[PDB]
């Protein structure tokens, strides 16, 4: 039996077989050519390759802050896909537990590592706005493209799904949801006769008492789903590259990707200013479409298969990870350096929060679906994206 | 097979016969006299049509203007429901599908010429208050008052109801409270270094975009109800008068309710003073008492007789229309004329919409009701009615 | 048949037959050793009673008012749970119907002796803190407690509960949560041209009118509950104590809990220097603990037994009460003698109100529990806790 994530991974695969170049003339370059073909050639977003080499040169170079922070988002689109996909070429020599441990840890793994980039460079802004924007479009764009295209799809079939497997997501939600609304109370507490400075180190020391809790909801939330009720996790039912292979091109990728989330932070200033958008607008919606590129093309085409188990699976469970696990792992982090950074993400944006976990909530706990239930989500995430393109605030 | 609203639009209908002066001396005027009797006499709020002649002659004479505005809401009260009796009386020669569209786009005919009216003569308070109004008296005093009343006749009986055909109605005033909740979010954001003259171009300039996505989601919806999934809509199963006839007194009919939502904007003011009324209380309390006459009356029937699949149709669907069809109307007019709206109502009117949506939505979700259910939507409105009768704000 | 509480009160009830000192050697002294035997000896907290004439000593010897606020605590856990068991002493000679009315206004009867000797001593804050922190502790540390150790006994076996029985109390909560929202909001109103003095006067209005209405609410729900649908409330299915003796202890036991409830208000503010907490954290975390002693010790013992309707009828059934008949009481006795108290709790503890009612609402829709369900309600309670640790507002 394969996870929900297992499933869903391999969606954007394309067999390349040239067997013309490789196979017949060649004797001893057999299997070096064999891993090359497999990996690099192996997908279907396989001309966006260029555009990493292109982002380190005209770094080299002198070229504009604009031009490298374009550059450096198309080459980090392919990438996402290939750590996406290589993890789950390790699933099948570690098995179903382990490889879901693995995989609960490291799915979104550029949403990781422009977070604490962002972090050490005293960019704390850049960090609440992507994160957030990495739930927001869990919730309502991956979850409104899927139950629309699938609801057109299958208009004269009957769609259902199983709610016990997704209510639990919801739980832990409103959970982290009570973590955001408390710090920002504290701080329309003014009339208690209480200056700046001691506002601001109460919603820092409650923050940090926060962010324990937050990671024991989620690693009980691993026993449930991985060992103690595991079976209704894996009722949906080979590798090709060798272990030892797929270790080192892991590592390969994930050092790519940690240098070119470093051209993102330090030109997003200046790409903002050329390009006469606000930064909170490109970092909460553009700068998430990169990381859910495979799982954005993975929970549709189980929807036209009418398998909408997998499409909540992958969506629903890729939202807990961003906000219990990857939001209060910033917070010890910046306990560890040294770094001011609380909860409090804002009043307009954790009103977007609030109403986005509440609509989801109700659309999904009667067991069925149609295409009216996906277009109410995609138009909430229009309506947010129009708000943070007009608020400009210097 | 009929509509939810085609159904309930005859239930205050009164059969006249009399017989006597008409049938049986009379031998030319047998047509003219057929016509007068149908619409004028038949109906059982006949006693109130000479409240319309009296509000003016008192407006040519010179009566003072609380005698005026009283006069003209008891006109508008079997106004409002001869034109929601006559659209209907159309349906028969026109079909359920495009009798449908006539009754979507018409059916809540006072609450679209008050608001209009009054935004042409600068009194855009008046236009938020009545048209938040009629969503909560839908929500509320008429969902409150068929659960109740046919809760206590049918105690020994199974009230059950088809929960999704409203559904979809709950969706739609989620999407539409985010709408009017961000623009409150704004407003609250001086501390960014934003003068008064910045943060009100960005709630104007949000809120005219707002406008077009909330009409495309309810262009859709049209589609849905009326095409797509009519299979659920008709599952409710002959025309007096001629066609060319009901299409004369229909024209009739709106020019005297314009007449008459005149006399309603312009001896509001003075009406408050002399009454020692505020005038939130009189256009959100008093004002949709008037629109929802025929609606009330109408839901209530069909409790009684076990039918709350037609009491649902009747006060939900009436609800998304104001407050996703009529409420960006009103937006898209002000637009062209150059009169400064947004979807700004204020913090106590939107903490008022937050709990009505929320406590409606978690009543309906089980299929079936009793009396307490509908004991708490009444409860609900009358603390409502407390709290904007005490804010008396110069 | 039995009510849900008559089955959980006598949960503590330890069996105590000495049959050596008493029954034997004497023959005189027989019914007076028999009553003194069952009510003092016969409970599981026995050990706690000597707690009462230690703190009534330190009082009139002079020891620090820190002593006596820690023996006074100690002191009224025993008295709570004697009182919640002479009640069902007394409903086996009066029904289940009268009886259902004398436990319906004397269930808390140590949050309702508390609530009222602070109003009458100038404490309001302490009136507030405590009301609130006896609904928070029924829904997320008593309810949390029950549906996780009940739900790691019997996780082999399947857990279900009606759902109808529950959903009453969650309409009836959501209509006391727009009591507090309303006058929270009338105080951000500053904009509107109105002074300290307009806008305190409006609080204080409004919250009078709310009272009455509130108190409606709980008069109706006491017909539905024990007289038109106690059809599913007898689900569940002898006394020892005579008529005039149970009587007797039931007057002794609450000038008891009456005097050690005076210890408690006067002692409170020289305690909270003394220990270095808020005077918020004690009112609103340590102090409900001591009313909830037999029924979160009786929730507990009926989820071991597979038996979710009586731990929710305890739990959610006792929460009710307090919001909707201790809380508006508390306004009508401040009515009377004058003294200005509304439902105003704040900013802070208003949205804790608000998320452990939709969170709890969520959790009870599908009627079925496991453990997961169980944590995440007492990990919201300890996010609360953390809040209330540090906000040390002086």
């Amino acid at each position: 039996g394969r996870t929900a994530h297992n499933m869903s991974s391999s969606s954007l695969r394309k067999k390349s077989d040239l067997r013309v170049i490789q196979k017949v003339p060649y004797k001893g370059l057999k299997d070096f050519l064999s891993n090359l073909q497999e990996v690099i050639l192996g997908t279907k977003l396989a001309i966006l390759f260029p555009a990493i080499p292109a982002a380190i040169i005209c770094t080299y170079c002198g070229v504009s802050q604009p031009w490298i922070f374009g550059l450096s988002l198309l080459g980090l689109t392919p990438l996402a896909e290939r750590v996406s996909f290589l993890t789950e070429q390790l699933a099948f020599y570690t098995g179903p537990t382990l490889g879901g441990l693995l995989n609960a840890t490291c799915g979104n793994a550029t949403e990781l590592i422009i977070a604490i980039l962002a972090l050490t460079n005293n960019k704390v802004a850049v960090v609440k706005y992507s994160l957030l924007g990495s739930i927001l479009s869990n919730l309502l764009l991956v979850l409104g493209t899927s139950l629309f295209c699938g609801g057109i799809a299958n208009i004269r079939r009957e769609q259902r799904f199983d709610r016990k497997q997704a209510d639990v997501n919801f739980f832990l939600l409103l959970l982290g949801f009570l973590c955001h609304l408390l710090p920002l109370l504290v701080g329309y507490l003014k009339n208690g006769e209480a200056s700046a400075a001691v506002l601001s180190d109460m919603q820092l020391s409650i923050s940090r008492g926060f962010s324990i809790v937050m990671l024991i909801s989620y690693i009980a939330y691993l026993v449930f789903q991985l060992w103690t009720h595991r079976q209704l996790f894996d009722a949906q039912e080979t590798a090709v590259i060798s272990f030892w292979s797929g270790f080192a091109w892991l590592v390969g990728m994930t050092l790519v990707i940690a240098l070119l989330s470093e051209y993102v932070v330090a030109t997003i200033e200046e790409a903002s200013d050329k390009w006469n958008l606000s930064v909170s607008f490109i970092s909460i919606i553009l700068l998430p479409i990169v990381g859910n590129a495979a799982e954005h093309a993975g929970a549709v085409i189980f929807a036209f298969k009418n398998k909408l188990d997998i499409s909540l699976g992958v969506a629903l469970g890729s939202a807990t990870q961003i906000g219990l696990f990857v939001v209060p792992l910033t917070i010890i982090v910046a306990w560890i350096l040294g770094i001011n950074m609380d909860l409090n993400f804002g009043p307009l944006e954790t009103g977007c929060l609030a109403v986005s976990i509440i609509i989801t909530a109700f659309t999904l706990q009667d067991g069925s679906s149609h295409y009216m239930k996906g277009l109410v989500l995609l138009l909430c995430y229009f309506i947010i994206a129009i708000c943070f393109f007009v608020d400009k605030l210097p």
